[PDB]
């Protein structure tokens, strides 16, 4: 009853009564973060996300919260500086999200000049850790000799090995980010509504003071009056400017695509995150990354022109990265085969982040990362403060976004291990088996308390386990859940990190999804055949030739 | 007795009766450095030098012991690591030389990109104060307000002002290190010889086993035997190597010319050495620096062609360095006509140090730069030992050079001021000043005793004080003084820093050295000639159309 299809039309009708404070445009981590900072200031709050939730770029991301120590080798240490000390921050509201997972960086002396060698690199991890004080932490940093390293990863290139580097870094999942921040607004009484596309401004004189935005479910177009609108569309930056025929716009955005592959842990067992010069000479760097029982490789760097909702990974990026990976790991002879999924981002690159008003008054909040992400939406809310004071004489609360902890993660910081001890029992008393009490406790935090209730007292459907089957029901009771590609690609990780146990609950889930709308034969058919389209994308089905 | 013209006469002639485990080519701190720990290791070492001791390159340096701390700006942070790790170990060394004295680097924001800001200089210092193990020094770095910087001085440029920092680096007479490494190898009985040039080698099979030097006094060539041969002619290495005809010798030198101008305290009274960007956004950083009751500026970078023992100051040099200086320093309005002194030299620049043997057995260290210079010959004198053990089966002693004091730094390194108090008043009860007493104490440091005693026992030289008398009794009886220029020059400041008071003791100078060496009328003419020469180019009299 929380956030579903249901609370979304009745968001719907709402933003179509009131004149809001505040309409946001774009529902990534971006616009997820300004909403839960205006909410929480008490501010009226809307947002439009044309997609689902997350389904933008903050889904498509190399999946963990970094500082970018590669920066440091030009000395861009502001830069460097800030993303770290964010690190924490996000940590700290969000205990059940970002990760600890120190990374393992090998360095090499036969493939000529590169980032770091055993002296710079120490060099640079120290500086790493002074400037997000971690220096006295347990994950302070340290080197490895060739042997300790050929220890935890005996498949890595022996020839030119000098040592690696290891230091802290985070594992994130970003989808979860998006979502957990979303649902915080939410709670805070915002409204936020997913599968609707702003199609164009309502004016007053050269002033915006409301959008026309198109129900995507319906495809009928409504109007959304607001006091202040602010873009956060990610790369779609320009193309919601562009909205506005006033003058010559200016592109402030040039979006690079970036892909990522999965493979079975077992072709690749790296024990932690891997990061490594790619051997090519090109400035590039690229990892491997352990999640669950699979490792996934990226990133890749293109510049690109057309559909900007569905990048596709091209047999280009594939032979780049696998060229790459092969060459780092000479033994492992991985090919696109072995490829169980992938995916596909465009980078939000200006010309790190920017905050605009325009002349017809639009704001503007766009680069960045997702790291800065809580940072960038503070700034955007001490305009957006203000500009309410200013033109609108409205007063709002001050917060501390740095503490405001969002959905699930209302626990110390400190103790994710007791909080997910402590959760897992109530979960094997729900009546789940221990192993997906704690997977649950630990992947939504303190909102395993509620899937547990809802395992407690139901009956599971059809084909698929009481565990999964509360999960399914959480999300599309309180996580707007519209679509099976929703749930099975962005509420949790089944397509992209558990693709072989995929097919088993596939149907089952669509099943208990159409039940629970109630949608015609129609409908389902047409939502089975997208999925499918979706699956055979990840799968890669067309460059493998099938 | 201990080094003079005698010491030279009898070390010329040892040099030819006896076969050396060692002889060095070049008498500037490298060939200084690596005579001392030769001779300090037992080994049986000469070294013989074109010019006056440090004539070349090392008497043209901008005068300073630094860590080349804008290094870090590309992350070269192994280069900046040796290199101030050996700032602490040369003062250690030899206390009465480099002294510390904290920077001053002004930050602008009007001027185009920087090497730093506000904020990456703080971490650039705080690198560079970890790395040299000073983080938590007296000397610690730290940060200034435009108004506080504007305090210090008043005079800089108000405009784009957005602060500095000051950290700790050392001020250094490059040509006493030079000369007090020179006496120590003496005083450890190495034969040392100035204006002895090497102009070919001596041959056994292919192998090099002496040369064939020329008596710069006499024109008579002698030859000296020796076991091994190194050449540590700064940028005029590949010339020495050159007199070896067996095949194309690829150049491993590529020397730049650098200037520096003098200029009286009052009409630029910096309080401390003031480093910064030209402005320009040509990629470089120009000091000025207080030294005595002037301050100096420099340097200066540009390709060079010609003789390499007379490089000199061209007009396009001066209108370089003043437009900087008078841009950075809007009110102090400097052109030719305030500049007292000045001189040039040459960068041995390689394509940091390099040390090679080549096919003809000949040995060779070169790049690297003053204050690399006892690690340089460290590396050196590995090898050496090396060479002496394998080709002729001879031991030698090990010895550790970074705790080795060189001559009149015998004392603790951390008590400059208590030695130099307590030797101050030796002079004034040797009869001299209590200024003049200070300024020799801590300008010769423990040698000071012996001015002293030469004052007790002495008549002053017509026209000269007791103090001064006494100073250059010492360098012709000690100091291998040969001109008037080694010590209105090289073995004191004379010269470059008390150009105002110069013209009152030039003849008595003269005077008293010919009487001396008991020089015709004909060669106290020719001596007295070239002195003017000197003169005329440091003053820049040809520039100012003189
Ligand atoms: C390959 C790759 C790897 C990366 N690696 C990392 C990393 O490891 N760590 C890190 O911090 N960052 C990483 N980044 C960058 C980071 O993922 C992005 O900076 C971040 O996700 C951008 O968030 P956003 O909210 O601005 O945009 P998005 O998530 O793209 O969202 C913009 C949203 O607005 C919607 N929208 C567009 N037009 C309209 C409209 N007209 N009406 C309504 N809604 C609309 C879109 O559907 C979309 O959901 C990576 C990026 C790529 C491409
Ligand atoms: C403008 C400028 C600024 C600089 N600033 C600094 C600084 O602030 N700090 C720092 O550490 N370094 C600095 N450097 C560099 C540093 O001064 C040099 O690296 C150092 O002095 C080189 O010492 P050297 O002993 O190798 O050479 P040199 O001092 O040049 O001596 C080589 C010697 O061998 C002699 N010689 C040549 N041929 C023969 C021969 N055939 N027979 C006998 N003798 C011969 C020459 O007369 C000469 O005295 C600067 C250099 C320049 C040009």
């Amino acid at each position: 009853c929380m956030f579903s299809n249901k609370t979304r039309q009745d968001s719907i009708q709402k933003m179509q009564q009131e004149e809001l404070d505040l309409l946001i445009i774009g529902g990534g981590i971006t616009g997820a973060g300004v909403a839960v900072q205006a909410a929480a200031s008490g501010i009226k709050t809307g947002l439009i996300e044309m997609q689902d939730f997350a389904e933008g770029t903050s889904s498509r991301s190399t999946k963990l919260v970094h500082g970018g120590i590669r920066y440091l080798k030009t000395f861009d240490v502001e830069v460097v500086a800030d993303t770290v000390g964010e690190r924490a921050v996000v940590q700290g509201i969000a205990p059940h999200i970002p990760k600890p997972d120190p990374m393992l960086l090998p360095i090499y002396e036969d493939e000529g000049a590169t980032t770091f060698n055993m002296f710079s690199v120490k060099v640079a991890m120290d500086l790493y850790d002074k400037l997000a004080n971690v220096t006295g932490t347990k994950y302070e940093n340290y080197t490895l000799t060739p042997e300790e390293v050929l220890e935890r990863e005996p498949f890595l290139k022996k020839e030119g090995l000098k040592g690696a580097g290891v230091y802290l870094d985070f594992r994130n999942n970003d989808a979860r980010l998006v979502i957990d921040n979303i649902k915080k607004a939410a709670e805070d009484g915002a409204y936020l509504v997913s599968k609707m596309k702003a199609v164009g401004f309502l004016y007053e004189g050269d002033q915006i003071v409301g959008v026309k935005a198109r129900d995507l479910l319906t495809d009928e177009v409504i109007e959304i009056k607001a006091k202040l609108v602010i873009n956060t569309s990610g790369p779609w930056v320009d193309k919601v400017r562009n909205l506005n025929f006033t003058r010559p716009v200016s592109p402030k955005m040039r979006p690079t695509k970036g892909i990522h592959l999965v493979v079975d842990a077992k072709k690749l067992p790296v024990p932690q995150p891997t990061y490594f010069d790619t051997g090519k000479q090109d400035g590039r760097m690229v990892f491997a990354i352990p999640r669950e029982n699979k490792t996934y490789f990226g990133t890749t760097d293109t510049d690109y022109q057309g559909d900007f909702t569905d990048p596709k990974v091209t047999q280009e990026d594939v032979d780049y990265l696998l060229d790459v990976i092969n060459h780092r790991y000479p033994e492992a002879n991985i090919t696109l085969a072995d490829i169980e999924a992938s995916w596909a981002g465009l980078r939000p690159l200006l010309i790190g982040s920017s905050l605009e008003r325009e002349p017809d008054g639009l704001l503007t909040l766009s680069g960045g990362k997702i790291t800065d992400y809580r940072k960038m939406a503070e700034g955007a809310l001490r305009l957006i403060r203000q500009l309410l004071k200013e033109e609108y004489g409205i007063e709002t609360k001050e917060i501390d976004s740095k503490k405001y902890q969002i959905s699930g993660g209302n626990f110390d910081p400190t103790k994710l291990e007791e909080t997910v001890t402590e959760l897992a029992k109530e979960g094997v008393a729900a009546g789940l088996e221990e192993e997906d009490a704690t997977y649950i406790a630990d992947f939504y935090g303190t909102n395993a308390r509620r899937i547990f209730e809802l395992a407690k007292e139901m009956a599971p459907y059809p084909g698929l386990s009481l565990a999964e089957s509360a999960r399914l029901r959480y999300g599309l009771e309180e996580e707007m859940v519209l679509a099976p590609g929703d749930y099975l690609i962005r509420r949790t990780n089944h397509l992209l990190f558990e693709r072989d146990q995929l097919d088993e609950i596939k149907q089952p889930v669509i099943d208990a999804i159409a039940e629970y709308f109630g949608w015609t034969e129609e409908e389902k058919a047409q939502q089975t055949k997208r999925l499918e389209a979706l699956i055979a994308e990840s799968d890669l089905r067309e460059l493998k030739g099938e």
